[PDB]
């Protein structure tokens, strides 16, 4: 139990009621430091621990693909916490109003939440802090090394963040203790009813094709903590050996496919790292996978934590802002509207095929995501519009959307964040360029296009 994983958000007088875990980013019962630290405080206070999840009003800004994935996993989580005598309460509305009301009604003694550097999470914290008088703690349950401990500033490159993260691995990469159940039963609606009403509200905005048929295919990834562990086990046994060799081939399914589970926190990345470290596979493919799930994943939290404007043009490096400004008035080859990007109606068949994998599966290949966003910058009127369009289609149709990985991934493609300067071209400036012929020399672009008609 490392005290560097927990941070105090507000001091106060501890009540004599249950310890409340405001779960948000990490929706899992196992390998949850936030839940484990809440249980330890409750045990030392001779009081039970309870879980409170908030069903926010911002769900209509996404889709059914994300609403169903999250709520189906929360239904499985409700049973898991019930087996540990840990009751869960699912509130509907503003977190600033619901959490403050729950704390006062249930005589909460201490409040704990998990860590997320997103702007919307800091908005909820500001509202909750003003409405409570009990101690308020937060715990980094998503990163192996706490985001405030890995680096005290923003790291501009992966080769500067890698030696800092690996130096702290022997301290923070440890096994998880077992979640002790409550000593006894500690004495607001059914999730199935909340899913039915929310789906009916999202139905008019459902992504459809010409035949009025749904575009999304929900049989590619089954939600839940149990289905997440099966994906990890199958990846280590079948795909890890060839990961470093075929991670850049969109025609092969050699990725772990763990991001939808990782985003909603249905599986701990620290658990995935532990099982991969003890696995005996290709040393080149192991170094490649640990680079993505540790460095690039946690450098995205570093970027969002230390950059308030992580979604804006001001967070770009000075060399990128000066390069893009010098080419702002360059006549773009094409200018597509948001509705043309959304429906995949560009002159690039490779770009259209990437958008149809996004629309149909909700998880577009990691390599084509780089090409998909860089073409948005090439076919937009300004880098600012390219950011809005990329963020919109990302958060709406990706299952792992609305994640620090997405904003840091978009900043890398459009603004060269965590990148270097390259050959100066028109429109795109010194931002790294990915051409269509360059992709034809890396993989079979025809098979990727034909798969997503
Ligand atoms: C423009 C763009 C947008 C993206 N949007 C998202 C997004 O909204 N949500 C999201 O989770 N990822 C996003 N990615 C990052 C990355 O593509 C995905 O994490 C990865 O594709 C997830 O699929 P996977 O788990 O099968 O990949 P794997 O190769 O199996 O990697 C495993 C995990 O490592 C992490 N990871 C891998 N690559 C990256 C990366 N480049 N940056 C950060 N973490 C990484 C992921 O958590 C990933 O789940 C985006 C990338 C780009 C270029």
């Amino acid at each position: 139990m490392n005290p560097k994983r927990i941070r105090a958000l507000k001091s106060g007088k501890q009540g004599d009621g249950p310890v409340v875990y405001w779960m948000s980013r990490d929706q899992r019962a196992e390998d949850n430091w936030a839940l484990l630290f809440s249980r330890a405080i409750a045990k030392e206070a001779n009081v039970p621990v309870v879980v409170v999840f908030c069903l926010t009003d911002e769900f209509l800004e996404a889709g059914i693909r994300q609403y169903e994935f999250m709520l189906k996993g929360l239904q499985e989580l409700e049973v898991s916490l019930s087996r540990k005598k840990i009751p869960s309460f699912f509130l509907r509305g503003d977190p600033g109003e619901k959490i403050s009301r729950f704390v006062k009604d249930y005589n909460a003694g201490t409040l704990v939440t998990d860590f997320s550097p997103l702007r919307i999470k800091n908005q909820w914290i500001e509202k909750v802090i003003s409405g409570i008088s009990i101690p308020f703690f937060e715990v980094d349950a998503h990163n192996v090394v706490p985001c405030w401990e890995a680096s005290q500033k923003h790291e501009y490159a992966a080769h500067t963040f890698r030696p800092k993260l690996y130096a702290l691995l022997p301290e923070f990469l440890e096994e998880f203790p077992e979640l002790e159940p409550n000593s006894v039963t500690p004495e607001v609606e059914t999730l199935s009813d909340v899913l039915e009403t929310g789906v009916k509200a999202l139905l008019p905005e459902r992504a459809l094709l010409k035949n009025k048929d749904p575009l999304f295919e929900p049989w590619h990834f089954e939600p839940g903590e149990k289905a997440a562990k099966k994906v990890m086990e199958s990846f280590i046994a079948d795909r890890l050996d060839s990961y470093g060799a075929l991670r850049n081939d969109p025609t092969k399914n050699m990725l772990s496919n763990l991001s939808p589970y990782l985003h909603f926190g249905q599986i701990s990345s620290q658990r995935v790292v532990l099982e991969v470290e003890k696995a005996e596979s290709n040393p080149g493919s192991k170094k490649a996978f640990l680079d993505e799930i540790l460095i690039w994943k946690e450098i995205s939290d570093n970027f969002c934590y230390y950059n308030p404007g992580y979604d804006g043009f001001e967070s770009f490096p000075s060399w990128a802002k000066e390069s893009l400004n010098a080419h702002r008035n360059d006549v773009r080859s094409h200018i597509y509207t948001l509705e043309e990007f959304e429906a995949g109606k560009t002159h690039d068949p490779l770009w259209n095929a990437s958008q149809m994998e996004l629309l149909s599966t909700g998880k577009m290949h990691g390599y084509t995501r780089m090409y998909w966003a860089k073409k948005i910058l090439e076919w937009s009127e300004s880098p600012e519009k390219a950011l809005e369009i990329a963020i919109c289609l990302n958060d709406r149709y990706e299952l792992d959307g609305r994640d620090p990985n997405g904003y840091a991934g978009i900043a890398w493609s459009i603004g060269g964040v965590h990148d270097r300067a390259w050959g100066e071209r028109e429109v795109t400036g010194k931002i790294r360029y990915m051409s269509y012929e360059g992709c034809k020399r890396k993989f079979d672009v025809k098979l990727y296009i034909e798969k997503y008609s």
